[PDB]
């Protein structure tokens, strides 16, 4: 499998394991959501008030407006944040 | 960095090497791009007919309709492939 598709299983595994933890294991809660890429992703230093937003961004990627998400939801997530970093990268070099 | 951010940098690292290696290194043309999931992707096995999909699918992907991608589209337009790995997954196990 090429790196990409190694990468890909990544996203399977931490949703699967932190999905588990906490909730339902099929389905991950915003509150669980919050919590994973606040830890998880460098918006850790986004927590502040600024992470109220991630209730904003919530609304436009789930199309059910349910406020809970399903892999196809948290896989375009987790997408949309991976073009910040590019940004971020702008900062260095 | 998360196993997740890991996994993400994964996705720059063969986006600027593949789109470095042919055309402008900039941007990345749907040529370049068929031949790099095709490749990467185990999509190689839906090579066949199948792979006309390909096109279908990169207009709903292009807001612009220009026939051209942004690492913006691109992040989004392998996070829906990869959706179907999952699809693949549940046929082990
Ligand atoms: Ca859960
Ligand atoms: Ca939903
Ligand atoms: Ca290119
Ligand atoms: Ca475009």
């Amino acid at each position: 499998g090429s790196e990409l598709e190694t990468a890909m299983e990544t996203l399977i595994n931490v949703f699967h394991a932190h999905s588990g933890k906490e909730g339902d294991k099929y389905k991950l809660s915003k509150k669980e959501l919050k919590e994973l890429l606040q830890t998880e992703l460098s918006g850790f230093l986004d927590a502040q008030k600024d992470v109220d937003a991630v209730d904003k961004v919530m609304k436009e990627l789930d199309e059910n407006g349910d406020g809970e998400v399903d892999f196809q939801e948290y896989v375009v997530l987790v997408a949309a944040l991976t073009v910040a970093m590019n940004n971020f990268f702008w900062e260095n070099s």
